[PDB]
């Protein structure tokens, strides 16, 4: 079965389920990130707390995202998480700039699916979209925002010093 | 008067009053549900006691419907509630069918009103039932179908067990 | 850099990023097998957070071996997340025996790797290991064991009363 | 007497005092850079306390060397303790850079003490440093190392105040 399917097309079934995979694979990315600023020759204890908290973020979207997927009686399939898209995150500025990147990614892909289920009149889904992932996105992206204006603000002529600074007096906690 | 009614159609306000005999259709259904299953002769408490608490979701359901069209202004007309589709209810399994083919029923009308609201260009009607109702029905079709699988399961060749265990063991409190 | 790496061969740092694929490898079919178990055509909820709470401990796992790998001066490598080996898991009994093949293959893989400290005279790793792998790994099989051998008596002739049975009166919180 | 000694030999005995001996050096060292950062002149009070409470750390690793020497009926034998290898510290910088030296030799010698007690089979031994100094010092060897990291960044051009900023935002209490 399901003995429960109501109005919940295939192509918003197959859409959540790629969505899940996007998650993942964003959750993973975070985790490289994290544990990349808690190498010992980087050493940056707030962005790698920072990035740490957004793998959390992710695997939990993915989470509600499968449980959205059974209480419509679609089918959750999984398929394989590519690796992140690099082994060494560079400076805070970098990592900040691959994770608005990121982000902008996954809002792209609830934006489409939103518009998937307006064009299949599903209002469960555009309601669910709605009120656990678009704010979410959209609040998540503003802090990134600004953390890259102050971490740009900060690179002055004295690099080092701005990057300690900002894990310092922005991100630590 | 109405001297507060705003993009509000008559078309909404009809089918508004129509939802309304539908939810008190279905709470009228689940008290007969209810009192079936305290029958000294069925006595699976446990089962009374599920439909019971339904029969309460659904009066309240139609509260908030009719609480909603006072505020936008439109007048709510009750009709005849037509008495339950059958007088003796069956097993476990029989009834939780009949609930599930009611809900679905409830849920088909949300939908049809919330595409009305969506080509009358009423978002707040929109907006009202994605709130109050639409998730709220995914939920409980969920659960139900959750039970069936159960029940189904527990048919077996002892079907008088199973129905005791399932009482015990999922519903009673 | 590394400034800080001791007695920590490359051989081990490679062994080290492996396992961290393999536990996080577990804890993607664990969340497969979760939520399986949460479809409505399947509806054990006592298996589905068995399996839920087994995806957490692995990705804990792999999180501890990330850090040590860190303490160390070894690199995180990632590579990618191959897709678990279902896409259905059956009954609670072959659930249980995929679980256990898991547990026994991540289990041999940290005897490879404390082998491997072992003749790489890597003591720090070797107590890694053993304090906070190979104790819990031998509990959680013994677990499983344990469960298994209380499907295995329920299944009789009735292997759905027995499903429901476990589920609810070992599973079930 | 000893009326207790068991499979203990007298090459780890020996190699226990001088472990001993390296330990109480250790911690005269960090008595010194202490007292040096707490000079009118260098004026640094959390790098003072960073080296005050390793100080205390050596100490108290010593004594429980000298613990277990006597609950495995061996003789504590003590040997002149050499002064500290410098009179005058230099930078937070300098600082860091011996104490990451000074680390490195101790786990040297536990690595050296650990190798000795798997030669002559003496598992209490190994438990031993594996339990109480191994992962300590990995522990200790990773602060260190993020915190030269650290202070390298801010060097800059500025060196002063990354001295400064160091001691203000990273280690002061
Ligand atoms: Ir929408
Ligand atoms: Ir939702
Ligand atoms: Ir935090
Ligand atoms: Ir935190
Ligand atoms: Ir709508
Ligand atoms: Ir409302
Ligand atoms: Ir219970
Ligand atoms: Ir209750
Ligand atoms: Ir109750
Ligand atoms: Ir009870
Ligand atoms: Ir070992
Ligand atoms: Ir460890
Ligand atoms: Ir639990
Ligand atoms: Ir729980
Ligand atoms: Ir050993
Ligand atoms: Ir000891
Ligand atoms: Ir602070
Ligand atoms: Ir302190
Ligand atoms: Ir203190
Ligand atoms: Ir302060």
């Amino acid at each position: 079965s399901s003995q429960i399917r109501q109005n919940y097309s295939t192509e918003v079934e197959a859409a959540v389920n790629r969505l899940v995979n996007l998650y993942l694979r964003a959750s993973y990315t975070y985790l490289s990130l994290g544990f990349y600023f808690d190498r010992d020759d980087v050493a940056l204890e707030g962005v790698c707390h920072f990035f740490r908290e957004l793998a959390e973020e992710k695997r939990e979207g993915a989470e509600r995202l499968l449980k959205m997927q059974n209480q419509r009686g679609g089918r959750a399939l999984f398929q394989d998480l590519q690796k992140p898209s690099q082994d060494e995150w560079g400076t805070t500025l970098d990592a900040m700039k691959a994770a608005i990147v990121l982000e902008k990614s996954l809002n792209q892909a609830l934006l489409d699916l939103h518009a998937l289920g307006s064009a299949q009149a599903d209002p469960h889904l555009c309601d669910f979209l709605e009120s656990h992932f678009l704010d979410e996105e959209v609040k998540l992206i503003k802090k990134m925002g600004d953390h890259l204006t102050n971490i740009q603000r900060l690179v002055g002529s004295q690099a080092g010093l701005g990057e300690y600074l900002f894990e310092r007096l922005t991100l630590k906690h």
